[PDB]
């Protein structure tokens, strides 16, 4: 006796592939690997309960193939697999609103996860994929199951492992409208003269080397070619907002002088990540947690600033 239900298949969870399934036969014989909700039933074979549910797939087909790439830019061939894998994780965090914006309860050492989460929420950012798009929707309303798995998938991270914080701001980032950002600097060597450079996107917004903005704009001391040297400042910016990184480090952070901060404390193998807000005071979220000082010192990262446009007053 032959079996059937009627189930339909996705890449997406909006466009919908009617299928016709052998109730003898496993998933994975029939549509390759299948995921229900994140879970693996590849080796599973249809129940009765599974009757008009959606199970995403791989894109094996050029319709799913273009579907898949309309909605998460990516045509790396394990994205899908890997996303699915994260979902079935993350879809059990918790997302507690703190001081107003989604955090994440501590779990997987998800705190780079979450210090990027609380960011993302304070400074102007528009994602270009429909994926990022729909998923930080839901986030910002509380659920970000889906756009955490996204984070992961798109930074190829397993759930568990050590992530940067920087790092994963820059994958973030080349998924956004960052097509305005523009920055002109110069580089000053007392032997070989004067260079400009001009950044766009995210190379605009993004700087590894100091903490400070202000220090940024006065001069930082980089190498030269020649061997000496050479001071690069900030000429002009036109950016919404802008991160300064650098090596964590014993650093005080003042109200009202920046937007938020990720401090990190540990070492290269392991440790962890929180989060500094400057709003009526300093707000240090730390995944569930919340504690609030006038004042904060600690082994800063990244720091993040609000920009519209700057031009340099140095000749
Ligand atoms: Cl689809
Ligand atoms: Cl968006
Ligand atoms: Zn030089």
């Amino acid at each position: 006796e032959v079996r059937t239900i009627k189930v339909f298949t996705t890449v997406d969870n909006i466009n919908l592939h009617t299928q016709v399934v052998d109730m003898s036969m496993t998933y994975g014989q029939q549509f390759g690997p299948t995921y229900l909700d994140g879970a693996d039933v590849t080796k599973i074979k249809p129940h009765n309960s599974h009757e008009g549910k959606t199970f995403y797939v791989l894109p094996n087909d050029d319709t799913l193939r273009v579907e898949a790439f309309e909605y998460y830019h990516t045509t790396d061939p394990s994205f899908l697999g890997r996303y699915m894998s994260a979902l079935n994780h993350t879809k059990k965090w918790k997302y507690p609103q703190v001081n107003g914006l989604t955090s994440i309860k501590w779990a997987d050492n998800n705190c780079y996860l979450a210090t990027a989460l609380l960011t993302l929420q304070q400074i102007e950012l528009k994602f270009n994929p429909p994926a990022l798009q729909d998923a930080y929707y839901r986030a910002r309303a509380g659920e970000a199951a889906n756009f955490c798995a996204l984070i992961l998938a798109y930074c190829n991270k397993t759930v568990g492992e050590l992530g940067d914080v920087r790092e994963t701001m820059s994958y973030l980032f080349q998924h956004a409208n960052l097509d305005s950002c523009k920055r002109v600097l110069n580089v000053v060597c007392k032997t070989c003269g004067q260079q400009q450079t001009t950044l766009k996107g995210v190379e605009a917004v993004m700087y590894m080397g100091t903490l400070s903005y202000e220090q940024f704009k006065k001069g930082v001391q980089i190498p030269c070619t020649c061997g000496k040297q050479a001071t690069k400042y900030l000429v002009q910016q036109e950016s919404p907002f802008v991160m300064m990184s650098a090596p964590p480090a014993q650093y005080e952070l003042k109200h009202g002088t920046f937007t938020c901060a990720s401090e990190y404390t540990g070492n290269y193998q392991c440790g962890h990540y929180k989060h500094i807000t400057s709003k009526e005071t300093l707000y240090c979220i730390d995944g569930a947690l919340l504690t609030k000082s006038s004042e904060y010192k600690g082994p800063i990262t990244d720091v993040f600033y609000k920009e519209n446009s700057y031009t340099t007053t140095i000749k």
